[PDB]
Order: structure tokens, then sequence, then C-alpha cells
């Protein structure tokens, strides 16, 4: 069952056990991943996080996210600790109140307090459109038809050792997967399709960090949705899907009654899919429950290539046609040594105070806000470009941005810049060494907004950076509620 857009949602600890192998958890809702919180284009969520955590090997604070929601007037509500709030303490809860104008598409929402999510804080996020434009794609489009994407380490993340290589220990596809390394025949994920009827699968990365390929063995994907964007049909037979990305696409059960193998190979942790691992089911309604026994090509057809995708809608690119066409034009310096990320020559580390709550407080210029070098303030009503070019050891990287989504100006693995078409999403993989992967947005969402690698032990070791946009009217455009100006002394006074 689906839950929201008024809703509990309880985070605790719990022993799971996705690939076979027992460890404990922070869940949303008792289960990983978390339920899917889901409501309409333009509701008002109403989200009542109540914080019963008790183990703090995994932390007992939490904040939670609610990824690639713009939080337009609510910015105090999209959950990244330090930057728009305290955490929540154990014991209490906190209503995570705010609307979705504009929106519809697949989300997801995850802890945002140091490296949780990846201990299992992390679930789905849909805002269905009544009237969806692609609506005449597919035929089902339900809870059944969310696929999620999961690493899954057998490390409690903050106990992952200083100095060693971090690397997953599982993926889980729909929760369910095998263990890379002393695999054992834990259940799979079934997926259930009927024979002939068109489905919108919503496909979630909600990764810590490896990207996924992605693919059905034979099947092919035709994609409609990017990161919430709805995008013009197209037909692939492999996602490369990276850390926080989402896609839909219609899947049409087309093939012969059968078990199909579903593949999610890592870009880290096992290759291959001996044992299982890597690897969900497609089952036609009839078919044996069995294994397939499909394999997947040497090469793929029609993979994904995001210079592909188009918007649905005619977007285009705001500025000019041209590098530095915009009235904010920024290039970051993205830079990893010694363990930690820097975006020009600053390694994030946050702060005691919100910035947020700075900004509230009187400090009116990106020079007051701490920590000091990490915030940038951005004018309003403003095209911004922002330049990421890549080359930071622990890539692809993909950079994610609060409050927006943006257009991907240019993308990985190819130098030519797109100022007609391209598609609108809000986690881009930053490509390879000399790439120069660049977003465009304008600036008509007053607060501080994160800008970071997704994958989260980067953004720990520091690769981020907060955008304080229209800082003379975050205070008036974010009104706060009260219980959210008691976080802090809450927080504080617990330690
Ligand atoms: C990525 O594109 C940006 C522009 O969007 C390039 O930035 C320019 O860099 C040149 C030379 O380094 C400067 O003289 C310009 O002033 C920069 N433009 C802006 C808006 O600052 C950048 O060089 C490109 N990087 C890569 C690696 O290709
Ligand atoms: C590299 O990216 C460019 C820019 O997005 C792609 O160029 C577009 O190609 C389409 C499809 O042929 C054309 O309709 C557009 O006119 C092109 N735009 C520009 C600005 O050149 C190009 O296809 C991508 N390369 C690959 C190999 O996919
Ligand atoms: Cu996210
Ligand atoms: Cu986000
Ligand atoms: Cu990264
Ligand atoms: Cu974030
Ligand atoms: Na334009």
């Amino acid at each position: 069952a689906q839950i929201g857009p008024v809703t509990d949602l309880h985070i605790t600890n719990a022993n799971i056990s996705p690939d076979g192998f027992s460890r404990p958890a922070v869940l949303a809702g008792g289960t990983f991943p978390g339920p899917t919180i889901a409501g309409n284009t333009g509701d008002n969520f109403q989200i009542t996080v109540f914080n019963d955590l008790t183990d703090p090997s995994m932390l007992t604070d939490t904040s939670i996210h609610w990824h690639g929601l713009f939080q337009k007037g609510t910015n105090w509500a999209d959950g990244p600790a330090f930057v728009t709030q305290c955490p929540i303490i154990t014991g209490q809860s906190f209503d995570y109140n705010f609307n979705v104008p504009g929106q519809a598409g697949t989300f997801w929402y995850h802890s945002h307090l140091s490296t949780q999510y990846c201990d299992g804080l992390r679930g789905p996020f849909v805002v269905y459109d009544p009237n969806d434009p692609n609506a005449s794609l597919y035929d089902v489009d339900d809870d059944t038809t969310i696929i999620t994407l999961a690493d899954w380490y057998h490390t409690l993340a903050q106990q992952e050792p200083i100095g060693a290589a971090i690397t997953a220990d599982a993926t889980l596809i729909n929760g369910l997967g095998r263990s890379f390394t002393n695999t054992t025949a834990s259940p799979l994920s079934v997926i259930t399709v009927q024979s002939g009827k068109r489905y919108r699968m919503r496909l979630v990365s909600i990764s810590c960090d490896p990207n996924y390929l992605f693919s059905i063995d034979g099947h092919d994907m035709t994609i409609i949705e990017v990161d919430g964007v709805n995008s013009q049909q197209l037909t692939v037979d492999q996602i490369q899907i990276f850390a926080a990305q989402r896609y839909s696409f219609v899947l049409n059960a087309n093939q012969p009654v059968g078990n199909y193998w579903i593949r999610a190979q890592p870009n880290s942790g096992g290759q291959g899919f001996d044992g299982g691992i890597n690897s969900a089911i497609l089952r036609y309604e009839g078919a044996t429950v069995e294994d397939p026994t499909t394999t997947a090509p040497t090469t793929f057809s029609n993979p994904l290539v995001e210079t592909d995708l188009h918007p649905l809608a005619d977007l285009g690119v705001p500025g000019q046609p041209f590098r530095g066409g915009a009235d904010d034009p920024l290039v970051l310096n993205l830079a990893f040594a010694n363990g930690r990320f820097s975006i020009d020559g600053v390694s994030f580390v946050p702060p005691t105070v919100p910035v947020l709550l700075q900004i509230l407080s009187g400090a009116q210029n990106a020079q007051d806000l701490l920590p000091a070098g990490s915030v940038i303030s951005l004018p309003s009503n403003s095209v911004i470009e922002v330049a990421l070019p890549a080359g930071a050891a622990g890539g692809p990287h993909p950079f994610h941005l609060h409050g927006h989504n943006f257009a991907v100006v240019q993308s990985a693995n190819n130098a030519t810049p797109n100022y007609v078409n391209p598609i609108w999403r809000d986690t881009v993989s930053i490509g390879g060494t000399g790439d120069n992967v660049t977003i465009r947005f304008t600036t008509n969402n007053p607060g501080p907004w994160f800008l970071h690698c997704h994958i989260d032990w980067h953004l720990e070791a520091g690769f981020a950076i907060v955008f304080a946009e229209d800082i003379p009217d975050t205070a008036s455009a974010n009104p706060v509620p009260q219980a959210w100006s008691d976080l802090c002394p809450a927080y504080d006074q617990a330690h």
C-alpha cells in the first residue's frame, strides 16, 4: 500500500536480511525500501516523521529529504541536515508539510543526515498526474510498477573503516538480491506482468554509490520520464542509471509468456550475474515459477545516451546559446585529494547552524554564511549556468541540485552542448576526465539549495556546496513553523 499524501512515517531500527545476511538497519515504515509515499500533482503532503531510532551505530538523529521536490516556499522542509534544518532527535517527530505544485513524476525520499540513508532510510515518492500526457502509453501504473535499485552493505555506514575502499555487498532490486560474496540463494524479487499489457515502470535509483546498467532480457524499454520530467519516447535496451536518478519506461509485455532476467549491473562490487547476483525476475502471468533462462546480449543495441533524451514539453534552455550565456555563469572546480573532495578549494563540512537558520537570523550575504567558502549566493530571477568539469577521483559523479531541475546543456562523454532541446533533470552524471557537463536553471526559488555529488560517501567527504538562492527573499518566501524553529534548540540541547 502506498501512503500519503498525509501520513505518519516511523523511522526505526530493525534487523533485515535482504540478501540473506542479517544486519541492523534504519528503516522508514519498517521495510527496505521504505513504503512508497504518493499523491497527486499539486497535493499538500504532510509527512509526520517519527524518529524512533535508538541504535547509535547508525545515528539516532535523522532528517529526511524529498528528492527532486522543489520545496518552493518550504525550504525548511527540504531535509538536508545543517542546510535546511537541524536533525530531528530521537523520541521526537517533525511534520514535513509542503506542496508539490507543477511537479508530477517519480521521486524518492531518503535520510539526509550523514550517510544514514545507506543504512536503509530510502524509499520511493511518486506524484501521480491525473492528466498525465503519457497516460495513453500504458495500462498499468501503480505500486507494483515501481522498481528500486539499491546498493546494500554488510558493514554499517558509520563503521566503514578509514582508508578501506567502500563497495557494496549486494545489489537489491525491489529490496531483494543476492550477496556478491558467500552468495546464498536468497529470494529474488519478482515483477509480474500480464501478456499484452503495457506498464509504466518507474525505475528509481536509491543508490548510495554505484550506477547500474539496467536491462530486462528480451525486452525494450521506452523512456517517458527522466527525474520527474516528461520526455519524448525513447526506446532503449539498457539504461545506465546513476545514483538518485529516475526514469519511467513503458514495458510492453510482448514477449512469450515466461521468465526473463532483470539485470542491474553496478559499476563497482560484484560483476556479472553468477548465482543470481545483480538480478531480479520478470515473470509473466502463467509462466512456471522458476528462474529465467535468458541471457543478456554481449552488446546492447540501443543503450541510453543522455543526449538522445528530449523533453515532451517545449522546455527549451534558458539563457543564450553559448557557454557563459547566462546571467551568472559558474564553473566549479571539483577536486579530490587525500580522502576529501572540494569545490573551488573548499571541502564541505556541515555547519553548526543550518544555513537556512543563519539566513533567517540575519546573515545576508554569502560571505556571512557558514561554512565559509561553501555557500555561494545566487541572484534572483537570473539564468544560472553551472559547468561541472569532471576528473575528480571516484567518478562518474552524479551531481544533484536541490530546489530545482535543470537543463542538461552538456552531457557526459560528448563535448557538444545543446542549447535547444536537452533533457531537464535533477541528478546528472558529470562524466569522465575532460568532460564539461553543464546545467542551467533560473532562480525563482528563494532559499539555500544543496548542490552535491549524490554518491553519499562523496558528500560525506565534502563534495558539496550550498547555493543561497535569493538571500534577500529567503525569509519572506519561506515562513517557518514553530516546530522547525524548535529543532535546533532541541538538537543542540540533546547534543
Ligand atoms: C567548461 O565550460 C566552461 C564555460 O561554461 C569553461 O570556462 C571558461 O574557461 C575559460 C578558460 O579556462 C575561461 O577563460 C572562461 O572565463 C570560462 N567561462 C566561464 C563562464 O567562467 C571551462 O574551461 C570548460 N572546462 C572544460 C574542462 O572544458
Ligand atoms: C552529442 O551531443 C549533441 C548535442 O546534444 C548531439 O547532437 C544533436 O544530435 C541530434 C541527433 O542527430 C541533432 O538533431 C541535433 O541537431 C544535434 N545538436 C547539436 C547541438 O549538435 C549528438 O547527437 C551527440 N552525439 C552522440 C554520438 O550521441
Ligand atoms: Cu536524493
Ligand atoms: Cu535532492
Ligand atoms: Cu561523487
Ligand atoms: Cu542533497
Ligand atoms: Na532558450
